């Protein structure tokens, strides 16, 4: 396998200044003519001119209008076009190619492809080379003049980046449109779209310069009624970047386009953002609640890339976190501001501490700036994105809002119109830091270890209180486990946002303060502390770490009740659950291993249950927050604390704990389920796709969480509630009805009822598939076969394949069936999918990431399947690299 190393970056010996494309779409072929206005750079040493170009059929190649011939002036091996150095000019030259590509057969959804009746591109990271020849790396920045031609009836809307400067008719029922994008860009930001698209539009006026910007959102005709919320979210995004960052949009027009077939969420192509339809389109009668926050976040993210990625781009792909971590942090500030609910930040944290922490203790562990790769596409990871966002967020915590905004403006301005590296960002932040500290010798050199050091730090605490002196100390230690990337791990710069709670009255005892831990250990002392406090640690989840609070459960319950910080209250609850889960898991495991005839289980703490009841009964407490407290920690979080995990024992553990709590609280749960109905299900705004009440949504979330707990419990006559719930106008509720009906004989009636409600909207049907896939059914494998035969069939749509299989892989009892049948099922899907879409096939490998955390029989079963997949003939490079790394061969 072919390996790139971060330290080996060098600038090209060539420059591409202008790109002039003609993309002529026909039924059975697309012809791409391209003129590159090129030159030799100051780094040239008379090397061969080598272009990336994958799967292209050459019609012609020339330099300065001299035809070049294969075997004489060039070679082409279907990956690289090499122009021998003797035929490479020494000054400004025109390189011309014409190639034929086939979007109609491109099922990998990279390069130029067909999605239903739309032709669309996806170029990040390495797709532009599947369109035409290029030096396809992000430091090759150029300006683009793009003409698209097509059949007018089929493809009446033609789009590429930038200003539309002409439109023209062509004989034989064709037409064309020409675009000029004035902004220098890397080729990964190139896009083109051709389709029978409908739109909604609005005009936005920029806050400071009063520039009129035309905003267009596009879909296929069937779904144009589903565009409004995205348009609204775009306006919101624009205003947020103006308001917080002082950043205005920089073209006369911005287009967003939904396509049905897309490998990931969306893409920030300049002036022409392209979305998975599932991340752009919604309506309140045909989408679940969660669609709304997803569209807000994805529109926002792609918008924020207009500065953090587009106006300031990447020197090389090792810098990916500089655009993705920073953009996710911007996205997260935006969504926290727009929703005004504490659950938004909690959701981010839950994502990190489950999936990213698992990744960071897996064989795939990498620093947010990797040192090497084979397919760049495998490093679009939750590490680079979500840990990167937390590292980008820590600057804000450290500097505070005012000095953070100063540093960010230093960065964005210095590096405008150019490439940048992670070091450029740290330098900007370090200038702000100097200013904030009033000290020109202060530096953030140690901060750079957040970019280079893999693994999750562990931060642990000890406390002491001197009652005579009224003086409190917090002794803090950090540790990172050695790994394949570093045999010796250095201490990080860890900001610890802290409060102190008086346990006798529940009140705050200090101004919140942010402790800067920079050594392996340190002791922070507080004076004028009138009584022994309970510390409120890592408020807001102030660094991406494992926290060992060394608190008793009684102290944790007091924080849950009385602290101000949602994260700390939620984490204190999480920690109580984790202590219980590990204890009960150990008890079940020992009983199983020793084949005991009888044994004991530690009961759930009764004062903790009382605290849950108190918070649920408090009408002034937050519904979203309540839904987090009645749910156990996710399985992927739990697994970070158990080695050789027996998944059946864990399933039994979780069931015990849920039943202990329900035995005490189910009447409370039922009473709340009923009492929340009127406000949860009020139809205010049901016809308004410009406004979402996120509090009301959290009330539905809470009802639906309670209904699941009551259903699993077989609470008396709950089936009557499930049936009434199925009649609700909200899809979040009627699809819940299907899920929770799993525990009753009514499931197949609700399966059919909901299928009929879902089948005529593509995205609703995919939400129905997810609902079925995740259902807690003993007969889930027969259900999956039913979905394969009746609904999924031969679909190559990644949303369909993901909907049918991923939820099922999170079924702890059934996916991990000790036969290995679950592993075998998903591995066959992965291998099948890899033959046409390697990126999606790698996505589908997610369940295997934890393989070396399982009990030794399940490890062996997973490993067996992974090595079977590795033996498949013509396995993609994407999948092969992934699986070699995951199985500790690479
Ligand atoms: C933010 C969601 C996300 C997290 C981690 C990794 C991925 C890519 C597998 C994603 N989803 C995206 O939609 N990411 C795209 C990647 C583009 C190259 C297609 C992106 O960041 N859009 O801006
Ligand atoms: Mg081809
Ligand atoms: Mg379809
Ligand atoms: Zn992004």
């Amino acid at each position: 396998p072919k390996i790139h190393y971060r330290k080996d970056y060098k600038p090209s010996g060539f420059i591409i200044n202008n790109v002039t494309l003609n993309i002529n779409i026909h039924d059975n072929e697309t012809i791409v003519r391209s003129v590159l206005d090129m030159d030799i750079s100051k780094h040239n040493v008379g090397e061969d001119l080598v272009f990336d170009g994958v799967g292209l059929k050459i019609n012609e190649i020339s330099i300065n209008n001299k035809k070049l011939v294969e075997g004489e002036e060039y070679t082409y091996d279907n990956e690289f076009l090499t122009i021998f150095s003797k035929f490479v000019p020494k000054s400004k030259f025109a390189f011309s190619s014409e190639v034929i590509i086939h979007p109609e057969t491109n099922y990998a959804l990279t390069g130029l492809y067909k999605s239903k009746n739309i032709i669309v591109s996806q170029c990040e990271a390495t797709g532009f080379r599947r369109i035409t020849f290029f030096i396809d790396r992000p430091d090759m920045m150029a300006k683009y003049d793009v003409t698209v031609t097509a059949d007018k009836e089929k493809y009446p809307v033609l789009l590429s980046n930038g200003d539309k400067v002409n439109e023209f008719e062509i004989p034989g029922g064709r037409h064309g449109a020409r675009f000029n994008d004035p902004h220098l860009k890397p080729c990964y930001l190139f896009a083109v779209v051709a389709g029978d698209l409908k739109h909604l539009s609005a005009t936005y006026i920029t806050k400071y310069t009063k520039k009129k910007v035309e905003l267009y959102v596009f879909s296929e005709e069937k779904y144009v009624s589903k565009l409004q919320w995205a348009l609204e979210c775009l306006k919101k995004s624009m205003a947020f970047d103006e308001d917080y960052f002082g950043l205005e949009y920089d073209l006369s027009r911005l287009n967003l386009v939904a396509v049905s077939d897309f490998n990931v969420g969306a893409m920030e192509n300049k002036g022409l953002n392209i979305f998975n339809a599932n991340s752009l389109l919604a309506s309140k009668k045909n989408s679940i609640d969660f669609s709304y926050a997803r569209i807000l976040t994805v529109v926002g993210h792609e918008y924020f890339h207009n500065y953090t990625g587009n106006r300031v781009t990447l020197r090389d792909w090792f810098q990916l976190t500089l655009k993705e971590g920073l953009t996710v942090h911007r996205e997260n500030l935006f969504s926290e501001e727009m929703t005004k609910t504490v659950t938004t930040r909690l959701s981010h944290v839950d994502l990190l501490r489950s999936v990213q922490f698992l990744e960071d203790s897996s064989p795939l562990s990498h620093p947010i700036r990797p040192e090497s790769y084979v397919s760049m596409e495998n490093f679009y990871t939750t590490t680079v994105y979500d840990k990167g966002s937390e590292v980008m967020r820590m600057y804000l915590t450290i500097l505070g809002e005012e000095y953070y905004k100063k540093g960010f403006d230093i960065y964005i301005k210095k590096n405008d119109g150019n490439t940048a590296t992670c070091e450029d960002f740290n330098y900007a932040m370090e200038q702000a830091y100097k200013m904030k500290k009033a000290d020109n010798s202060a530096n953030l050199n140690q901060y750079l270890l957040w970019f280079s050091q893999s693994g999750t730090p562990h931060v642990s605490f000890k406390y002491n209180y001197d009652a005579e002196k009224k003086q409190y100390s917090i002794h803090v230690n950090q540790y990172t486990k050695p790994d394949e990337n570093q045999k010796e791990k250095k201490p990080l710069f860890i900001p610890i946002s802290v409060g102190l709670i008086n346990p006798e009255n529940g009140k705050e005892m200090i101004s919140q303060t942010t402790l800067e831990l920079t050594k392996e250990s340190d002791t922070f002392v507080f004076n004028n502390i009138a009584v022994k406090p309970i510390p409120s640690l890592f408020r807001g989840f102030s660094a991406p770490v494992y926290i060992e609070d060394n608190l008793t459960d009684e102290e944790r319950i007091l924080l849950l009740k009385y602290d101000s910080d949602a994260f700390v209250r939620y984490n204190s609850c999480t920690n109580i659950y984790m202590k219980q889960i590990l204890m009960n898991y150990n008890e079940f495991l020992k009983a199983k291993n020793e084949k005991l005839e009888s044994f004991n289980l530690t009961p759930v703490n009764a004062q903790f249950i009382d605290a849950i009841k108190y918070l649920l009964e408090d009408p002034h407490a937050d519904a979203g927050f309540k839904s987090y407290i009645v749910s156990l920690p996710q399985d992927r979080y739990i697994i970070n604390f158990v080695s050789n995990l027996d998944t059946d024992v864990l399933a039994d553990t979780k069931e015990y704990i849920y039943k202990q709590i329900g035995d005490k609280l189910n009447d409370v749960y039922y009473k709340m389920f009923k009492s929340l109905e009127a406000k949860a299900d009020d139809l205010t705004y049901f016809n308004d796709e410009s406004h979402v009440d996120f509090d009301q949504m959290n009330m539905r979330t809470l009802r639906n969480t309670l209904l699941s707990l009551l259903s699993k419990a077989q609470y008396p006559n709950i089936l009557n509630e499930i049936i009434e719930h199925s009649k609700s106008p909200y899809p979040s509720n009627w699809l819940t009805s299907l899920s929770v009906s799993a525990y009753f004989d009514k499931y197949f009636e609700l399966y059919d009822k909901t299928y009929k409600l879902s089948k005529d909207d593509e995205l609703l049907l995919q939400e129905w598939l997810k609902t079925v896939s995740r259902s807690d059914r003993k007969d889930i494998y027969e259900i999956l076969k039913k979905l394969e035969n009746e609904v999924l069939k031969d679909s190559k749509n990644p949303n369909d394949i993901r909907a049918v299989y991923l939820p099922f892989t999170n079924n702890l009892r059934r996916f991990h069936d000790i036969s290995g049948k679950g592993y075998k099922l998903i591995a066959e899907v992965i291998t099948k999918t890899d033959k046409f879409n390697p990126m999606v096939a790698t996505q589908l490998c997610e369940p295997f990431k934890l393989w070396n955390k399982l009990d030794t029989k399940r490890q062996e079963l997973m490993l067996n399947e992974m090595n079977t997949m590795l033996q498949e003939p013509n396995i993609s490079n994407n999948l092969k690299e992934y699986l070699l790394r995951l199985t500790n061969k690479l």
